[PDB]
């Protein structure tokens, strides 16, 4: 039950218009400095294999890898950056999403 809604909710963020910067890690040998800045990199599709692996227990666990992704985004692109400001939307999208299935 708990895994059923964040299989909607990665489904949602996985389709969403905003979602572009986020559907494959971030390549660090095309981003001087991410590897020196970001220690805990974190993509939807290293979501949902994790997903389909099952390595979820919890409903905490993808929320926790969820908000990873954005606070990597705020930590490493300026707010009115292309990536961040799609980091916002998506980062709202899943804060909203969350709150009315938990
Ligand atoms: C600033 C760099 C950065 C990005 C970024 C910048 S451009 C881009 N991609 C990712 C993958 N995408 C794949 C294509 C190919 C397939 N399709 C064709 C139909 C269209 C999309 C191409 C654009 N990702 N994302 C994050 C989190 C970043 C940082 C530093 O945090």
């Amino acid at each position: 039950s708990d895994l059923t809604f964040c299989e909607i909710i990665l489904m949602e963020m996985e389709s969403h218009d905003a979602a572009w910067p986020f559907l494959e890690p971030v390549n660090p040998r095309l981003v001087s400095g991410y590897r020196r800045i970001i220690k805990n990199p974190m993509d939807f599709s290293t979501m949902r294999h994790r997903l389909s692996r099952g390595g979820y227990t919890s409903s905490e666990e993808f929320a926790a890898d969820a908000l990873l992704v954005f606070d990597n985004c705020q930590t490493f692109n300026e707010d009115d950056s292309e990536v961040g400001k799609a980091g916002h939307i998506m980062r709202r999208f899943f804060e909203s999403r969350w709150e009315e299935f938990y």
